[PDB]
């Protein structure tokens, strides 16, 4: 329940990777024990862009009962008070049947274009997106070096993006293009903002937010600068602690 | 490429409705015949904002090969040569994850302030905007002639643009409140001047602009007071007519 806070109108998100653990760590027991006093306050959560069988390894076993809400997924997957609240997916989103004209498009596209280098792992299909590499997620760290000196003088990601646009409209995806290889293909909206409708509900008079990467280009950044949150810029959870401490006046 | 014309590095781009044909009807032959003229001396192209399933009636059935540049719903559908540049539309634009909180709210508010009539079609979704209406634009005339009258006196519709804007500060959308019922609702920027951007690739010395409607409140004031462009006011087609023969020296 919500009835037991001193602000039942507050609510704290947490990125998790790097603002409540570190950097590839999982949590310190300084860090538990004040979400446990910050959620005698306040209503507590947290949202991170992998599954939850990623985030027991970083937050702990017993996640759903030590944090009011959890998003997973950015929020695709979302417990509240440790019941599933709601659950979607790419594939449930966009349905198997413009899936697979998807799918058939990329194959015969990468099958028709020139690349001296290819590998495997063309399409990665994941929970909230697919990553499409003309080389393959399998190329070797150096195969990866090459090819990304080869995609910048031939644009060969930036012209498969844009005949993917032209030929699938009305989709409602975007893309994004990023690292050496690859790019990425979800539903528009769908990055850790996602996760604020699931608290709509609720009517909280504030929302903040504590993530790591809140720069441009970031994970973080659509969701600090949304206007239904107070976003705080951390680098560890040294800085989450510091801030928790003074800002929800925790003894 | 243009390398055929007289002056590929002049570009003249037309209204339609009103500058190339009569008030609201079919292109003259000799206007055809004006532009085909005009055609091997320039670049030549039109801007209007209907899609092609009406400029087709008003410029004829292979519109798409008679201009240089066809720009529909103000260049969210650009062609280049009857080969198609780009594609756009505003539910593509904003995300179905945006669009349906917006809607969601549009519907929630209609149906929580009092009004004395009300009908249907309260939201029309477009290629390139949505438009809002509190009594609905199923409303016959004179319920149309009712509701300008009590939205003058209450102010239904400035109240409920000014609740959007504060609920959506980050959508980048400008609102416009015309005619008796509704307000427009469409991405700031998307007029005619949104199809210079197709091009700008080629870097013309000179485009100029033709438009009845370039006063202010005319849906050509902002392209033809674009710093990209020569305008050049007109009233009919015949004007368009005299002012091409003597400035691009035809017949
Ligand atoms: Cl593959
Ligand atoms: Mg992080
Ligand atoms: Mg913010
Ligand atoms: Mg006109
Ligand atoms: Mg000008």
């Amino acid at each position: 329940s919500f009835a037991n806070k001193q602000d039942p109108k507050t609510l704290v998100l947490f990125d998790v990777d790097g603002t409540l653990t570190p950097a590839r760590l999982t949590i310190s027991e300084e860090m538990k024990k004040t979400l446990e006093k910050l959620r005698e306050k306040v209503v507590i959560g947290f949202v991170g862009g992998s599954d939850l069988s990623k985030q027991v390894e970083q937050l702990g076993p017993n996640v759903l009962n030590d944090f009011d809400y959890c998003f997973s997924e950015n929020g695709l997957t979302a417990y509240k008070l440790g019941k599933e609240l709601a659950s979607q997916s790419f594939i449930n989103w966009i349905g198997n049947e413009k899936y697979n004209k998807l799918v058939k498009f990329i194959l015969r596209y990468l099958s028709d274009i020139d690349l001296p280098i290819r590998r495997g792992t063309f399409i990665e299909f994941r929970n909230g997106m697919i990553n499409v590499s003309p080389i393959g997620r399998n190329a070797s760290t150096q195969e990866r070096n090459d090819y990304e000196k080869f995609d910048k003088q031939h644009h060969i990601r930036e012209t498969m993006v844009e005949a993917l646009k032209k030929e699938f409209p009305d989709f409602g995806l975007t893309y994004s293009i990023g690292g050496q290889i690859s790019f990425d293909v979800f539903p528009t909206g769908w990055d850790k903002t996602y996760c604020l409708q699931h608290v709509e509900d609720e009517h909280f008079e504030n929302i903040h937010f504590f993530g790591d990467k809140s720069y441009k280009g970031g994970n973080d950044y659509e969701i600090y600068n949304d206007p239904r949150t107070i976003g705080h810029a951390v680098n560890s959870p040294d800085d989450t602690i510091r801030i928790l401490n003074e800002t929800f006046k925790l003894q």
